[PDB]
Parts: C-alpha cells; structure tokens; sequence
RNA sequence: AGAUGGUAAGGGCCCACGGUGGAUGCCUCGGCACCCGAGCCGAUGAAGGACGUGGCUACCUGCGAUAAGCCAGGGGG
C-alpha cells in the first residue's frame, strides 16, 4: 500500500470507535478470504494485495489495541 | 660342415602426453590466546523448544493467527 495511503488508513482508524474497528477488521478479513481463494484458483495477479490487507488488519487491530489499552 | 641375424604372446628400463588422486603454495567467511569492556534472566511465564507463518517456499533466518511482520520516537538518504 502506498504510505501515503498507510497514513490516511491510521488518521481514519484512529478516530474510530472499538466496535467500528471490530465491525471493519471484519470486513477485511472477509475480503481476504475471497482473494484467498482468487489465489488458489489462479484468479489473483496482483498477489500484492494479500500482503497489503494482512497489514491492514494488522494495524486496525493495533489501533483497536491502543484504543482498549487505557 | 660351420657360423651369424630379423620373431615379441607378453614383459622390463627410459621419454612424451594424458587419466585418477588431492599433496603443496597462495588465499580466508572461521578459529585461538591475551587484554579491556560488560555481566544476570524468570509467574508481566524465562532458558530452551514444538507447530505454524511467503501469491508460488524444501531448508536457514525473521516473526507469532496482527505471524520475513503492527504502532511510535530517534538515526540515515
Ligand atoms: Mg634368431
Ligand atoms: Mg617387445
Ligand atoms: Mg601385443
Ligand atoms: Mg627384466
Ligand atoms: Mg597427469
Ligand atoms: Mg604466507
Ligand atoms: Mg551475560
Ligand atoms: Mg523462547
Ligand atoms: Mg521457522
Ligand atoms: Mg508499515
Ligand atoms: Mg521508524
Ligand atoms: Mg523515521
């Protein structure tokens, strides 16, 4: 993802609440499974986007985190 | 009558060139010694592991279902 768009992923994040936070890493999850499963039938030539979304539900659990931490 | 040479199945010595083999010289990612520095970790679950973890991944390294990585500060260019 582009870092630029990494920054505006962490700004909209953060004003989040925890449970906009769970419902969104849901979601995300989700559309990982479906590229998942683009990848094992061969259907995904931007195999980037799986490392990306990865990250993505990586950081909005990490603010998620932060957001429950105190 | 007499006498003396060309035989090489193969072998031996020498010479040339090779094959095998990995000495020797040079080399160094490593080791060794001494000196200096520095010296605890763990129930906030250690040391050390298992299994996982990559779009394609046998192994090693890294990491832990947030899985070759997540957030922030500093450095650097
Ligand atoms: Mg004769
Ligand atoms: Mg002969
Ligand atoms: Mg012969
Ligand atoms: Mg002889
Ligand atoms: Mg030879
Ligand atoms: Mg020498
Ligand atoms: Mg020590
Ligand atoms: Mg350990
Ligand atoms: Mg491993
Ligand atoms: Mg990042
Ligand atoms: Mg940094
Ligand atoms: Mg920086």
């Amino acid at each position: 993802m582009k870092l630029s768009e990494v920054r505006k992923q962490l700004e909209e994040a953060r004003k989040l609440s925890p449970v906009e936070l769970e419902k969104l890493v849901r979601e995300k999850k989700r559309e990982l499974m479906e590229l998942r499963f683009q990848a094992s039938i061969g259907q995904l030539s931007q195999n980037h986007k799986i490392r990306d979304l990865k990250r993505q539900i990586a950081r909005l659990l990490t603010v998620l985190n932060e957001k429950r931490r105190q």
